[PDB]
């Protein structure tokens, strides 16, 4: 049922039916969740078990997900610091998710947008397109290849 896919092997995406399966989870040894929506809940978050980040964002043509790029990468490394995994998730589609999760790629991996686009639709075959991320990302690697961020 549940995909949790490994985009790296501490880094993980999914969707809102994929971050409800806690099990899995903990035998992944995920630590930090990072949930791209306004208004799903933080799930287990009574439970006390994860680190929550919420980046409130919509999945529309006029959403800024740029704003939140470095505050993400700075909750990755602290999860790839001390040895446990991050879930970021959004919705079905993954859009919010796998655009962050792409710009990741592009910031500590040093891969091309074009090149992270395709290992993370390669790991996660279903992913919703939006022109509004798609161009952020482009002007994201821009910035990224002129020292700019
Ligand atoms: C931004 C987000 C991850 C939410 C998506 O929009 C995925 S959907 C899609 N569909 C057709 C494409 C064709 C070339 C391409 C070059 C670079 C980056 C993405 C694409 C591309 N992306």
């Amino acid at each position: 049922m549940a995909e949790l896919t490994p985009i790296l092997p501490f880094l993980f995406l999914g969707n809102e039916q994929d971050a409800q399966d806690l099990d899995t989870m903990q035998r992944l040894n995920i630590g930090y969740v990072i949930n791209v929506t306004t208004h799903l809940p933080l799930y287990h978050y009574e439970k006390g078990l994860f680190n929550y980040k919420r980046l409130p964002a919509t999945d529309s043509n006029k959403q800024n997900l740029r704003q939140y790029f470095e505050e993400a990468f700075e909750f990755i490394e602290e999860a790839h610091q001390c040895g446990k995994g991050l879930l970021i998730h959004c919705q079905a589609g993954v859009s919010r998710s796998a655009t962050i999760v792409i710009a990741y790629l592009m910031k500590h991996t040093r891969m091309t947008m074009t090149d992270a686009y395709k290992f993370v639709k390669g790991k996660r075959p279903i992913i919703s397109p939006n022109l509004n991320f798609m161009g952020q990302l482009l002007e994201f690697e821009e910035d990224l290849n002129n020292g700019v961020t």
